[PDB]
């Protein structure tokens, strides 16, 4: 099983630690295969992270932080028809994109918002269900 | 004929009177196209499929910005991209990384350039 998971680089790092937490805790679920994220140019990583994307059986991403890329990635997922789970921190206190927001099935394509401590236990509810 | 643009709302509205400079602009070379947020995402999505030119601003990071380019170029429209070096951000890999330079473009341009760098795109056409 191939999980894919999206967060912020050049739109800032500030919720690296994060990521990582949740990268260890989908490795019980699957192959993480975009790992890299919570640690032959542009062209290059762009073509990997699509194949990445096409093999992947599930897609989560962590949409806190504003980011061209990580919105670009849920797009294409969307578009290929990939289950997906977005995270968001409302203690951020930010507002979520509507775009993300309104991408929302409730099913195909969920939006949880999450307390940065139950990062753990958000991903356990969601990969028991799926 | 049709056109699209994207710009940072969430993500910030820092350049919003440069938007509004690109977008009457725009209006030279066609129809300028652009629960609650469902609606937002579904009649964006309508017009994205609606749309013959996708013309985004992506200095300022947005998921929102990146969810429409991707969903555009799933769909096969042509893209073009402007970015300002200027402002000291990079631009994201995945974002300059999905330019061929023909179908999606991405241009680096100056604060006053903007409206010479889109002549030039809708004058190729
Ligand atoms: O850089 P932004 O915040 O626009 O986009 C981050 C998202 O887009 C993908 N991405 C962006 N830059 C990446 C990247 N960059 C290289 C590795 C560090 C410097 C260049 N490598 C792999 N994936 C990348 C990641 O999977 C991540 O989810
Ligand atoms: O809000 P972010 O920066 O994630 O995304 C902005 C992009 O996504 C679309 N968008 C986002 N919020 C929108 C919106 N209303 C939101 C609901 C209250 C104000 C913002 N109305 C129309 N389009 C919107 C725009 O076309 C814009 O290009």
């Amino acid at each position: 099983r191939s999980v894919y998971f999206c967060g912020s680089i050049r739109g800032g790092r500030e919720d690296q630690a994060l990521y990582a937490r949740i990268v260890s805790r989908l490795r019980r679920y699957g192959k993480v295969l975009t790992e890299h994220v919570a640690d032959g140019g542009d062209q290059f990583i762009h073509e990997q992270n699509l194949n990445w994307l096409q093999q992947a059986d599930v897609v989560v991403a962590e949409v806190t932080q504003p980011s061209l890329g990580v919105g670009y990635e849920l797009g294409r997922a969307v578009a290929l028809g990939k289950p997906i789970l977005c995270l968001f921190r409302p203690q951020s206190g930010r507002v979520l994109s509507a775009m993300i927001r309104g991408a929302a099935d409730g099913s195909r394509f969920q939006v949880w918002d999450y307390a940065e401590g139950e990062v753990e236990t958000m991903l356990d509810r969601y990969f028991e269900a799926y």
